[PDB]
């Protein structure tokens, strides 16, 4: 390991002992990365791993998934940290508070995290002011993950507003398919509402000066039939997107939630409650299988981004061999620190030389 074991074994465990709350440590690390207090890494360090996706040059297929830099405050330091691309988001049109706190819980025994943030964003305008000048030009790729407000009348209008707001400055845009977890934003959980959403979104996209790539991020909990329906609408000529992201988080069970403090919810006695989404190593097996399914349904027509449970190099290689062109992580960055960006890259380069 070397300088990598210093975080996974010495720095981060002591930090978790000091900052017991997960979201507090999240705010602190974002505060540090916004000012540059973060180990930098040299680009062009992996010549055999450079790739071209959506016509964009990537230093390596490894990037930071959405939800970490929700407001675009520290994407520059994270690009310098080792990630080849940062997915700013999820950003809502109006500034949103999100669900009640605590909403983030560590499951260190399995290197996992259970969260129920609920799209806490600073709004379109605040995040757009941090991305307008494109300061990352030539230093990496930046995508924007668009969302809708909780009190929104027409959620598809919120996604269209996001496409029009960030379509000129972002390298790519992402829209989250509503997970079959709760009625919260599940008004678009049918095949025709998705086709309607993609139709309006692509119309707004075509109104831009450049045909900015539109990606669709799905949940690993979709059954076989709904998974096929999502792929069909995503590939139809009238509503053809540019790529997909597989996947998001999995609905946590009661036993998995009580092991990390996600359950019970203070002030909630009902059993039909969503404790949160499970990310980390327990997600890798399911999210990869879902990716392997989608890659077969699309026949490899559109690029895919494998996300979920990547903790070492062979995990990312499994996703890349399954049909993914890019890979993203989040939870392993919590448990392994900044070196996790180049660590996985090193291991991939060692596995290809055989
Ligand atoms: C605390 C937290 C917040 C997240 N916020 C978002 C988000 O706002 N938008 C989104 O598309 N995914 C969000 N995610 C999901 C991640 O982007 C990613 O899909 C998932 O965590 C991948 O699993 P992994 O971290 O184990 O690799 C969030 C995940 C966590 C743990
Ligand atoms: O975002 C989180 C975070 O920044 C943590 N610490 C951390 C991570 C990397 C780093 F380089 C320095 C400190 C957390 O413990 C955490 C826990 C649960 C959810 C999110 C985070």
């Amino acid at each position: 390991s070397g300088n990598e074991h210093f975080y996974k074994d010495w720095f981060l465990p002591t930090a978790r002992l000091l900052v017991r709350d997960g979201e507090t440590a999240h705010n602190l690390s974002v505060y540090l990365a916004s000012y540059g207090f973060i180990p930098h890494k040299q680009r062009n360090s992996f010549p055999q791993l450079k790739c071209k996706v959506f016509g964009l040059e990537f230093d390596h297929p490894i990037g930071l998934a959405a939800g970490f830099d929700k407001d675009g405050k520290a994407f520059m330091g994270l690009l310098n940290a080792g990630f080849s691309h940062i997915e700013v988001g999820t950003v809502t049109p109006n500034p949103q508070l999100g669900n009640a706190r605590p909403r983030i819980f560590r499951w260190t025994e399995k290197e996992a995290v259970v969260n129920r943030c609920g799209f806490n964003s600073d709004g379109h305008d605040a995040v757009y002011e941090r991305l307008k000048d494109r300061p990352w030009e030539g230093r990496g790729v930046i995508g924007v993950n668009l969302g809708c407000n909780k009190t929104s009348a027409d959620p598809t209008a919120d996604y269209v507003a996001g496409v029009r707001k960030f379509g000129e400055v972002a390298d790519y845009l992402v829209i989250n398919v509503s997970s079959p977890n709760t009625p919260g934003l599940r008004s678009l959980q049918t095949k025709e509402k998705l086709r309607d959403l993609l139709s309006k979104v692509l119309a707004a996209r075509n109104q831009l000066s450049k045909k900015t790539p539109i990606l669709l991020k799905i949940s690993p909990d979709e059954n076989d039939q709904n998974l096929k329906d999502i792929v069909e609408v995503a590939l139809d000529s009238k509503t053809r997107i540019d790529g997909m992201i597989i996947s998001n988080t999995t609905l946590t069970t009661y036993e998995e939630a009580v092991a990390c403090g996600a359950a019970p919810i203070p002030g909630n006695n009902k059993q039909n409650v969503v404790y949160g989404g499970l990310s980390g190593r327990p997600l890798f097996e399911k999210s990869t299988d879902c990716l392997r399914k989608v890659s077969a349904l699309t026949k490899g027509a559109i690029p895919l981004i494998g996300v979920g449970g990547i903790s070492c190099g062979e995990d990312a290689l499994s996703k890349l061999n399954a049909g993914a062109s890019l890979v993203q992580l989040y939870t392993s960055f919590v448990y392994q620190g900044p070196p996790v960006a180049h660590k996985v890259a090193r291991e991939i380069n060692k596995l290809k030389m055989t």
